[PDB]
């Protein structure tokens, strides 16, 4: 509340620029416990590749058409969460409506 001067961003952006803020160890690893529950299966298997290699824009999009874009991004946040990469999830959650995951 009050403050901060910035205009108005894009959500579906903010995934893919935050899931690339990250390193390909730390987004597997969340991916891969929390999408292996809160998702049903949907990529490839152990793959550092999938975000260093490809990009985010291509493995996002797989994933937010996986089962859904909302809880996609969540997915995201949510296990960052337990990672302490707060840092750029920051802005990402205040982005992405962070009040939809508690």
């Amino acid at each position: 509340g009050a403050m901060a001067m910035a205009k108005a961003r894009k959500p579906r952006e903010a995934l893919l620029w935050a899931l690339s803020d990250l390193e390909e160890n730390d987004f597997k690893k969340l991916k891969f416990y929390l999408r292996d529950m809160t998702l049903s299966e949907g990529q490839p298997p152990l793959a550092r590749g999938e975000l260093e290699g490809l990009i985010p824009v291509d493995l996002a999009e797989l994933l937010i058409s996986k089962y859904g874009e909302k809880e996609a991004v969540k997915v995201v946040l949510k296990g960052l969460k337990v990672m302490n990469l707060l840092e750029l999830v920051d802005q990402l959650s205040h982005i992405c409506l962070h009040d939809y995951r508690e």
